[PDB]
């Protein structure tokens, strides 16, 4: 795989509400503090993306939230790093 140099990932299999305020609140409620939210409503792909002020919550999170039943759903997070060109 590639390296990422960001504290950012994006979630998958979460067909649920879960918006930006609610996945905030289970965040910094299960010990994860974040600073940017991102959700997809428009369509029924059930992903979101949220990112932390630091790797150690990144990592922790995500490895913490990696393969999660919910609502009678599995959700998974899994980082996505989408660098500009060399141009």
């Amino acid at each position: 795989k590639l390296p990422a140099k960001r504290y950012r990932i994006t979630m998958k299999n979460l067909p649920e509400g879960c918006s930006w305020q609610d996945l905030k609140d289970l965040a910094r409620e299960n010990s994860l503090e974040t600073t940017f939210s991102s959700v997809n409503t428009r369509d029924f792909d059930g992903t979101g993306a949220l990112e932390f002020p630091s790797e150690e919550i990144l990592v922790e999170a995500l490895e913490r939230l990696n393969n999660i039943e919910f609502r009678g759903s599995v959700i998974t997070v899994e980082r996505d790093d989408n660098p500009p060109p060399i141009r």
